[PDB]
Formats: C-alpha cells, sequence, structure tokens
C-alpha cells in the first residue's frame, strides 16, 4: 500500500563483469539507476584508457533502450601506473575514478597495489585533479585475522595516507565495521563511504550458524552483529557522506557453491528495496532519498538525476535463479521476500 | 624413512552415519583404530537401548574381514528419555556413554533437550551410576555470535553444571578455544576433553581468506589463530586428559557445496598422520602416543589396546574424492601431500 517517491538513484560502487555475465546482469542495474561506478578489476584489469573506452562501450551494448544509464568508469591501479595514463583518462571524461586494490586482498587483485610508497606520484597526481580515490580498505598479510582486516587498514595506511594528502578526495568503500564507520563519521569533508545492503540486513551469524551460506560470502567478510548495528545507525543518522553502493559482484552458482567458494553477493536485482527496509527499521526514511540519490553525487560533484522513480511496500518474492549461457547465477536473497518492491 | 610406532589408538569421537554411507566410511576407522566413541545423531537419533544395539549390529556387518575394531555407542540425550532406559542401557554394556548436545527450546521432545535443568533426573542418574557424559559444549541462542557460543557455554551451563554434579565425569568434545583449553587444563580429574586434527591444523582463516572453504566448515566453528595456537599448546604439554576424538563427520559433496553447506570434515582417513604432524611441530612427539592410545582409556577406565600401528614419515598424496553410491565423499586434505602415513 505505502509508497514512496525518491530521485532516481545512482550505484556508487559496481561489478558489471564482462561478455556474457555483463550482457546479463546489466539490464538489472540500468532499469532502477542513472549511473554507476563500474569497478576495473576484470581479467586483466582495466589499467589503460583505451581498454576503458573498449570496456564502457560493451556495457553501452548491453544496456536495453529506454533505460538511460551512463557507466562512470574507474582505473584499476597498479604500482607501476603511470600517472600521465591516469590523467589522459581523467581529462577526456573517461575516468570517473581510480580503484585501489591491494595485492591479494579480493577478487581479481593480485594485480593490485603493495604500497602507497610504490604509487605516490599516482596519488599526488590525484589529488592536484581532483579525482577521487576509492579504496577497498583491509590489509592482507598472511597472519592477520580476517575479521581484523579492515580496522588495521585504518591506522595502518588509511590515515597515514589521508595525513600525506591533504587535499585528496577518498571514498572508503564497503565500510563493514564499527572502526570505520567511526573513522568515516568523524572525518572531514574529503572523505565518504559506501555500504551495501548485505552489511546492513546481515552480520556473520546470517553466513554460519545453520550451515556455511556462500552466496552471504564477499569481502570486506560480514562481521561481528555490534559492527552491523553501527553501520545501521550511520545510514540512520543523516550523516551525508554515506551512499548507495551495492557491491553488486555475480559469480556463476557453481563457482560460489564449490569447494573454493568465490567472493561477492549479487546484489543488483535486490539492494534499493533491501536499503528502503533498513532505512524503515530504523525509523530513518527521511535519510532514505539522500543515501540513494543526493551524497554521492554531491560527494563526486556531480549533478543529482533529474527523475524519479517510486518504491512500493508489496512483498516481492526474489527468483530462485537467473538463467546463464552456462549455469545459472543466484541471486541475493534468493527464493525470499523483500518488503519494498519498485513501481 | 622415520618410523612412529604407537599402541593402536581408539577414536574417542566419531560420525559413522548409516545405511549406504556407514558401508563407505565404517572401513576407514576399523581398519586403524581399535575402538570408537560413536556418536547418536541419526535421523532419528539413537535414544533406545534397542535402537543402539541395531545400529552397532550393524556396524559391525560394515567392518571388513579381519578389522579388529568395536563400536562403543552412545544415547542421545532427550527431554523425554526414560532415565531407567539409559540406566539399563549402561548395566548391559550397551551405552558406553550418553551425549548432550546444545539446547534449544524449540527441539521436539523425542529429538533433543529444552535445558539442562530439564533433564537433571538422567543426569543424577548418570552421576550415580558413574556413567560419563558428552558434551557438545555451545549455546544456541540466536542473539549470540556464532565464535562466543562455544565460551558462553562453560560460563552458563559447564560450570554451574558441574558444581550441581560433583560426581559427574564430562568430556568436554572437541574444545576449540583458549576458554576451554584453560578450563580444562585447570579442571579436577572427572573433566577431560577431545580435540580434533581441524581444531590443531587449522584457523578461521583457513576456511574464509581467499575463498569460502565449506569442507573446512564444522562446528563448533573455526577459531582465531590464539585459539589454535592454546588447543595447540594444551597437546603439546603433555597434559593428560586431553584426547583424540577426531569428529569425523562425513556428508556427500553435494550436501557440502551447496548453497546451505552441512557442517563436518570427514578425517578418518587422513586424521591419525595430521595429530602425528602436529605433534612433530610441537616438538612434543613423546605425548603423541598417550593422546591417542592411553589417556582416553584411562578416562573411560578401559583398558590401552594392546596391539601396535606404525606410522612412517613418507610423503603420500590423499585422494581427491571418495565413491560413494549416489555422490562423491571429499576427505580431509582432498589432493594434499601429507607428510606422515600409516604402515
Ligand atoms: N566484495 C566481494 O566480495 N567481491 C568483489 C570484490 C570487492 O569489492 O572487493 C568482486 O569483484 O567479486
Ligand atoms: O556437532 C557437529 C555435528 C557433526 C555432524 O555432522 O554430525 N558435524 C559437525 O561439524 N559438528
Ligand atoms: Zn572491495
Ligand atoms: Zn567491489
Ligand atoms: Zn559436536
Ligand atoms: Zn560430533
Amino acid at each position: 500500500s505505502q509508497v514512496l517517491k525518491i530521485r532516481r538513484p545512482d550505484d556508487w560502487h559496481l561489478h558489471l563483469r564482462d561478455g556474457d555475465m555483463l550482457k546479463t546482469v546489466v539490464p538489472y542495474t540500468s532499469e532502477i539507476y542513472g549511473r554507476a561506478i563500474v569497478m576495473p578489476n576484470l581479467a586483466p584489469p582495466v589499467t589503460t584508457v583505451e581498454a576503458a573506452v573498449a570496456y564502457r562501450q560493451r556495457i553501452l551494448d548491453a544496456v536495453p533502450a529506454g533505460h538511460d544509464f551512463t557507466p562512470l568508469m574507474t582505473c584499476y591501479l597498479t604500482d607501476s601506473l603511470d600517472p600521465n595514463e591516469l590523467e589522459r583518462g581523467f581529462n577526456e571524461g573517461v575516468f570517473t575514478a581510480a580503484k585501489l586494490y591491494p595485492a591479494n586482498a579480493t577478487t581479481n587483485s593480485s594485480h593490485g597495489v603493495t604500497s602507497v610508497d610504490a604509487i605516490m606520484p599516482v596519488l599526488e597526481r590525484m589529488e592536484k585533479i581532483g579525482m577521487p580515490l576509492l579504496v577497498h580498505g583491509e590489509v592482507t598479510h598472511a597472519d592477520i585475522d580476517i575479521f581484523d582486516r579492515e580496522a588495521r587498514f585504518i591506522e595502518s595506511v588509511m590515515e597515514p595516507l589521508r595525513q600525506r594528502l591533504t587535499a585528496l578526495k577518498v571514498v572508503f568503500e564497503h565500510i563493514t565495521t564499527k572502526d570505520a564507520a567511526d573513522y568515516v563519521r568523524d572525518g572531514n569533508e574529503r572523505l565518504a563511504a559506501t555500504i551495501t545492503p548485505q552489511h546492513l540486513m546481515f552480520n556473520r551469524n546470517h553466513m554460519l550458524v545453520g550451515g556455511v551460506r556462500p552466496h552471504l560470502y564477499c569481502l570486506p567478510i560480514l562481521k561481528r552483529n555490534i559492527h552491523q548495528q553501527a553501520l545501521r545507525e550511520l545510514v540512520a543518522s543523516g550523516f551525508n557522506r554515506v551512499f548507495l553502493g551495492t557491491d553488486s559482484a555475480p559469480h556463476a552458482r557453481h563457482r560460489k557453491e564449490s569447494s573454493c567458494g568465490c567472493a561477492g553477493c549479487f546484489n543488483a536485482p535486490t539492494a534499493l528495496g533491501s536499503y528502503a527496509t533498513v532505512f524503515e527499521e530504523m525509523n530513518a526514511l527521511q535519510h532514505f532519498e539522500a543515501f540513494c540519490s543526493v551524497n554521492g553525487p554531491q560527494f563526486y560533484g556531480l549533478p543529482v538525476n533529474d527523475t524519479f522513480i517510486e518504491l512500493v511496500r508489496e512483498e516481492q518474492q526474489v527468483a530462485e535463479s537467473i538463467a546463464l549461457t552456462d549455469d545459472t547465477l543466484v541471486p541475493f536473497l534468493a527464493g525470499e521476500t523483500v518488503r519494498w518492491s519498485v513501481k
């Protein structure tokens, strides 16, 4: 019965993959979101303007006619990346931002960054030109417990980095901890964050109690409930430098359900409604539109979308699976109900 | 090529399942172990003398000709269990011990326990007749973080129980925490524990870093490294009330590698060599025999085995999988090179 009309949202953290997977997954984004930050961790990674242009066009090809969707491309930072390549791409309107993957921290990160020190010239060029840095903020040393890797990044990498480049704009991507939430809440106007639906809706119990649920396995790893509650309070507070970033990260069913399941939730179909439910539960729906449709554009210095969509509080059952060329794709919340759906 | 000769070991915590799965897995135990504690969590659970007698016969039917193997049966404790049935089974030599699984108010009275308080008559009967209680020591409350559930059990259930029943012999099964290692270390002669190979060899990073690994998913859940080290230190100390209990807990591959993977490591084929590897690494091979072959018997008041077994330090490959009637079974350490194997 109840209806929320919002300014059309954007997705400030998205994985679209490539080839046939891309053809399948883009419509779920393009039918709802005006723009999306398309992450660059392909194999091989997007590290040049040329690759970004070609990838952008492959994305455009797969967008149904009538969807007004623009992909905002990113550069995959590497230790040896030429600052001139980054800047050329930024100047041509190709790269909207650059993404920092610590080497081996996540999906397709074996070519990632080894030290902040090795990429200083690139980061100084980004600071100079006003290009935002998107950060997957986890340390990677093998002996550091997986649940501590986010918190340990803040003090060992993030804070030193930001002290060294005081004008650098940084998005702490997909935060999962009270540690990061506090850090961001207490930061300056040059620091922001994105938060996924899964890190708002669930904690590690939901992935591990009663059975192991690979479709909830994603990075940074789901944390203890105290952390989940901290993220929920952050978004519900109206804090205006947190915004929607799904981290929709699809893998074929049998790459999830295997002896070594890949990290990532395919939440593009259900993210917006799921976010609606969280804001509602936190009695903070007055802050919902800003999170979805205003805070991101503001941080990125981009206009807000000029169209509007409607969410209705009618219960929508989520598909058990989505067809791929080979295998199927299991949506986040598969077989489940979502409280809010798009009109 | 180094040889390690020990009195024939026993397995003080084993799942043998039933039907065709039982037929497949029993040989991996019976070729090596003289005796094993056979847990009672069948569907439906073993809660009567008659069920236990029938199950023992089915186990015996599946032992290859020549293997000298004796299953030691257990009763699953339930709200509805008649303490007379339990005592009769104990007196008739059918029940070696009784197993207490975590309480839950919603459990059916024929399939489990709603609270420890609810089954005092039966526990008093065990204390009376000198029947050992085997405890899966976790609390199940949805509000408790999965990694905290063992520690919470010690505080809220184990200690008050052992306070109310001072003559009760208790095995803290498959301990996974420093909390439990300390508790057991500091307890009296009526308190012992078993430790699995996976909880000595790995911690939660091995299950979750670089992919989700359902064949390392088991209960109690793998803990952070500080807990692993406490367990390794405990067995290496020579403390004589910890002993071998594999918790070998087989599930078909498709039940492990699913959207909701079952908890349990099938480690019967590789457990003994794995324990040898751990004791060697801890420079504690002088305590290895006692762990495998002496401590359990002493605690249960049974004789030590009179035959011997040899492990040789020659590298060997663990099978990738083991055929079942339908599907396959993936062993603990599948496809890996292993350091110690049985001659
Ligand atoms: N989050 C994930 O678990 N997976 C993402 C990578 C990322 O955002 O780190 C992916 O691309 O698969
Ligand atoms: O407590 C248990 C039960 C066992 C089983 O599968 O029977 N599996 C486990 O991992 N832990
Ligand atoms: Zn990431
Ligand atoms: Zn991502
Ligand atoms: Zn158990
Ligand atoms: Zn068990």
